[PDB]
């Protein structure tokens, strides 16, 4: 049948065009925690109340976070169901994971929803899933919890993608940029849904490096959908990936470590994470750009993963950014905190969002290319060039 | 401007022209060789279960069933003797476990690999891809970044991190590594599955019989594979091509094999008829794959099946009538390597290419010029990849 022209099935198979993102969704727990009042709230709810010195240590760290609020599954009701989860080093995987393998799924259907009504199409066109997550891991997968809570069909291809951290965001993009361009009529639901739950633990004056996720991370999912060769005046993209990258950057070895162990998740930062991304990301930009004629970095419409605000910090100072570059990745910092793998895509979200209500000639802030890093353990750093589309 | 004055013919420049192939097969187990007959012994003595003597015989019969007869297991007696929690039914040994597996896993899986890498004897600068699955452990970075390091390869290699999926994911790596690749000009992708039972190994337990099957079946391996696009004459040598994936989770399936990773480890709980649901549902599968291609008869398909147990392949072989030397290759890596998860169908795959060189058949599938591999596990979830053999 298609065995007498293979050549001619292999080009029907594939699709046209560009992967291009046609909607974006993004959800998070309900229960927002203000900055400002959070070391008072943690060091009450992990009875360390009294530990004067530590808590003035960790509100140091909160006043300088760059972070108004985060969102949060862990309520102070659940904490209080949860007594192993609030000291520092206790059993408390099991705990942990019964959180985790219900809410990642649930949050990141929440998040899928609203992109799904925004492109507008029935979920029986989605074909392909790629789910992420950081937090929890379970068989069957958090892909295959989604695809039932949203009644995909039961032949969805999925992905799963777990314990990948804060770079996935940009690696989910890579993924659904193959899936969707090489197979015709492909859309491609994606999901990255994140739980501090996982990591979540009392503070000690031992170890301190452990305050900093209790001071960065937070909740939320965020869901796209992604395809090639959109239906005219049906669907409408917000942005095309051009060229995709994944980088481990040089003598970058132990940088960001995750352990999944018997007290849940711990991370460990054994170099300058800020120095190792700014001194290495221009080599990524002239990688990626060089053979789009492009040099000047402030020409482009910019989405950083914002892992702590010195990475931004120093990766404008680095490269003479113009403070508006990053002023999109700053604002979801400060309204959702690091939410890993999902933080780039409420990003991309609050960009075109911005770009609509400022008049802009493009989703990207009147700019035709921009670019989307993530950044994470290896050190890894993802690089996503994207295009814009006319307003 | 450069390549923004035509991005139409960019993205036709960057996609590759042909279809995903198969240009090398390299596969590794732990020196640690475990005889299936004298096994119940074994694991009895070694999980100080010994006075079991009921449940002992209960292990013997889903021994002697298992149609096993050799399985590889990093853990060993000394190994075992240094970690009794793991010999336990269920201790707290996930950190044990863990600290096994997240350094094992990547170096069986850089076994494999370099074997690969051998043959198909390009430079390993020239992997721009690379896929890592296992459902054993795992920790940040991955072991892609593992296999990575130890390889030497490229610190822009595009990887692929797949943990925790489970049985059907030597068909997921494959229906990957196929978008990868075709997607890609130049694209070579070095696609690894390696699997570690020191995860889910325990003791036995009268009470949970059908947990102690899982220690009668489960055994090490380590596959790799090159795949890429437009191989180059006379240099590279495919020996399958990839024609075409599907994935579906079955009807009435649910919570048929759910794992869950614990501080105990990773342990499964079990529901329905597998053999049954599988050999029910599989044919619908077959012709969702092959009506395009005007194939009925599958018999005159080429056969990989992922081999979860013997029940699993005598249902499949009953309900379709398939010739009883269909399923050969695979039950010859069932019998010397046991049920390796992710990594079994490449095993196989490398058993139907060498055992038709070796018989004189004019193809790498047993001179047939189609043919089917199927992944199964969790979900329940069926892989279906159609091949194409590769003329000899």
């Amino acid at each position: 049948g298609m065995m007498k022209d293979l050549e001619a099935f292999r080009k029907a198979q594939r699709a046209d065009g560009p992967a291009t993102i046609l909607a974006i969704g993004t959800a998070t727990p309900p229960n927002a925690v203000d900055q400002s009042s959070y070391p008072d709230y943690y060091f009450k709810i992990t009875n360390s109340e009294h530990m004067t010195e530590l808590k003035e240590k960790f509100r140091r760290m909160c006043d300088k976070s760059a972070i108004k609020k985060r969102y949060m599954y862990l309520t102070e009701e659940i904490l209080k169901e949860n007594p192993k989860v609030c000291e520092y080093m206790a059993p408390s995987l099991d705990a942990r994971q019964d959180m985790v393998v219900v809410e990642v799924p649930r949050l990141g259907k929440e998040a899928a929803a609203k992109a799904i009504k925004e492109w507008g199409q029935p979920k029986s066109k989605i074909t392909h899933v790629i789910f992420c997550t950081t937090s929890g891991v379970d068989m069957p997968g958090a892909d295959y919890q989604l695809t039932k809570l949203l009644g995909l069909r039961p032949s969805v291809k999925r992905v799963m993608m777990y314990q990948q951290g804060c770079f996935a965001g940009g690696t989910v993009l890579r993924v659904a940029k193959d899936l969707a361009e090489n197979n015709r009529g492909a859309r491609v639901l994606v999901v990255c849904s994140e739980i501090t739950a996982v990591t979540f633990r009392g503070p000690s004056d031992t170890h301190l490096d452990s305050m900093v996720g209790q001071a960065l991370f937070g909740d939320g999912a965020a869901a796209l959908i992604v395809g090639a060769d959109p239906v005219p005046e049906v669907e409408k993209p917000c942005f095309e990936l051009m060229w995709t990258a994944q980088t481990i950057l040089p003598d970058s070895d132990g940088a960001i470590d995750g352990h999944l162990r018997e007290v849940g998740l711990t991370f460990h930062l054994l170099k300058d994470v800020p120095g190792l991304i700014s001194k290495n990301i221009e080599k990524s930009l002239v990688e990626a750009f060089q053979q789009f004629g492009i040099s000047d970095w402030n020409q482009l419409f910019w989405i950083a993963h914002p892992g702590g605000p010195a990475i931004l910090d120093q990766v404008e100072a680095k490269l003479n950014l113009d403070p508006k570059k990053l002023s999109a990745t700053r604002q979801v910092l400060s309204d959702y905190g690091n939410m890993s793998s999902a933080c780039v895509h409420f990003i991309l979200d609050e960009m075109r969002k911005s770009s609509k209500e400022k008049g802009c000639s493009t989703t990207g802030e009147g700019l035709d290319v921009g670019v989307l890093f993530g950044f994470g353990p290896g050190l890894t750093v993802e690089t996503v060039v994207l295009k814009s589309v006319p307003l």
